[PDB]
Parts: C-alpha cells; structure tokens; sequence
C-alpha cells in the first residue's frame, strides 16, 4: 500500500510523458494524495477534477482558478457522461508540445502520448479509462492513435491525520465504510449540511425547522423514512446509511465540502 502501490507508480513514471491526477471535485484539496504528488516532481501533469456533476459548479470554478494560478493545468470532468473528456488530449499535446517538438527536431519520430492515471480510491480512475478507451477493459490501454494509458490502484497516504480531511474522504466514499464508524461520518455530514445547505436538508426530509440537537435530527430522519428496529425504536445504523446514501447519490443536490483560499 504505502510502499507497494508507491513503487508501482515510481516505476511506471519512467515510462510516461504526462500524469493525469484525478481528484474528487467535491473536495479538490482533501482528495489530493501528498505522498504520491511528492513522487511526481517535474513530470508534466493535469489535475482532473472528476465527478464535477456532483459538485457545486461555482466552487469547482474557484478551485480550477486556484490551481491554474499555481501553475497547475486543471480540467473539471464527468467520467460517466463524458463532460470535458474532449479537452484532455488537446491539453496534453499543448503541455508536451516543447518536449515533442524537441524530439522531432533531433530525429525521433512522434509516438502516441503516454499518460499515467493516479488518484485516491473510488475517484473514478477506471470509469475515465473505460470511457476514453470506449471499451470495458478496467498495462497500456489504447485510446485511438493519440493516447496510451496506464492504470494504477487507488492509494491513500499515512499522515492524513487531519480529522477533517478524514471525514471528507469518508463521507465522499474514498474509504471502505466497513472499517469506520459510519455514524460519526453521518454526524459530520448533517452538521455540514446545516451550516452550508440548510434549505436542502429541510426540503429533503420535509423539515419545517431543523432541530438544534443533532441527535434529535437523527430521530426526525429515522421516523421520517421508517428506520425502526425494535417495535418502534429508531434504528440509528439504518438511519446513518440513509443519510450517507442521500449525500452520495446527490439527494441533497450538488455539494462541495471545501473552497479555496
Ligand atoms: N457522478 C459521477 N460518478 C462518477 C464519475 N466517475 C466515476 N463515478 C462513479 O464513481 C464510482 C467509482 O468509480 P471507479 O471508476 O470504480 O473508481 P476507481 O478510482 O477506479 N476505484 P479504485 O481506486 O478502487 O480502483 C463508480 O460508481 C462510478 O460510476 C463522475 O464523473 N461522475
Ligand atoms: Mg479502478
């Protein structure tokens, strides 16, 4: 993991011209893997804010400006329906123009661009590859006569100690919900919604007013959806799942858990 997947990237980097770093548009910063980026020094790259359809469009625009102003070419895309994928090859050619023109002038003929797909788990690396390759393949994945891709497994990093970063990753689905306390993530989700998207929270569960006590809000949602366990008692485990499901399936509309600056 922290070593296995890491060396796999270190090796494959020697065979590629450019890196396609996929991040979750809902959390462009918290979904960036510092451990991996460190290995990516000097190698050309494009930051791909995937799942842009699930994020707040205005905030996404802010993140793109933020990265570009730092010298990082960025593109917001939807790997499921194709939004923005037509900009990847064009961008890649512009970034590698100098390198390629230099090789051509030295007598080395042009070859198909070789790119590496990297990113945290569940960010959409396979979806993107399958869409670009126009085939269910997800090793050198061919994409027309202009691109060749290499896929890598989802990777996290050791010191992500910042509890906030962990909560954002957990709520968005970057971590298997089996090894974590899902209710704490649901509590984080609800507080986030109450602070940033209160109207959506109310309409979603038909709440005339949002309860001041987080536990009370859990009960409201439970009974509302019928999450009962022992002849009437609220099942908080099932209620937790509903909340997490609602957030991930866009039941609260487009969400962005962080903004630049
Ligand atoms: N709305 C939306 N969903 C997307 C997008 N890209 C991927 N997804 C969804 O996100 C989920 C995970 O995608 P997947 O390609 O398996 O991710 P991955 O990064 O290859 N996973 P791993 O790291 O485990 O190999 C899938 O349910 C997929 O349909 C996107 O742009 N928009
Ligand atoms: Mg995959």
């Amino acid at each position: 993991h922290m070593a296995k997947a890491r060396r796999e990237v270190t090796e494959k980097l020697k065979l590629i011209d450019i890196v396609y770093e996929l991040v979750d548009a809902r959390i462009p910063m918290s979904s960036r893997n510092p451990m991996i980026e460190d290995i990516l020094k000097n190698k050309p790259r494009i930051m791909l804010l995937n799942k842009a359809d699930k994020a707040d469009a205005a905030v996404t625009q802010q993140w793109k400006e933020h990265f570009e102003n730092q010298g990082i070419r960025s593109l917001s895309i939807n790997s499921v329906n194709g939004q923005g994928l037509n900009q990847i090859v064009p961008a890649s050619k512009e970034i590698l123009q100098e390198k390629f023109d230099r090789m051509r002038a030295k007598g080395v003929k042009p070859r198909a661009i070789r790119a590496l797909i990297i990113g945290i788990p569940n960010v959409g690396k396979s979806t993107l590859i399958n869409r670009l390759a126009k085939k269910n393949i997800a090793q050198w994945v061919k994409v027309g006569k202009e691109l060749e891709l290499l896929d890598t497994p989802g990777i996290l990093w050791p010191k992500f100690e910042d509890e906030l970063v962990g909560l954002r990753l957990a709520v968005t689905g970057a971590i298997k919900d089996s090894i974590i306390n899902l209710q704490d993530v649901a509590v984080f989700g609800l507080r986030f919604l109450e602070e940033h998207y209160p109207e959506r929270l109310k309409e979603r569960y038909g709440l005339d007013e949002i309860p001041e006590d987080i536990a009370e809000l859990f009960d409201a949602i439970g009974e509302k959806r019928g999450c009962l366990m022992s002849g009437g008692l609220i099942n908080y485990d099932k209620t937790t799942e509903v909340i997490i499901r609602d957030i991930r399936t866009e039941k609260f509309g487009r969400l962005s858990f962080e903004q630049p600056t």
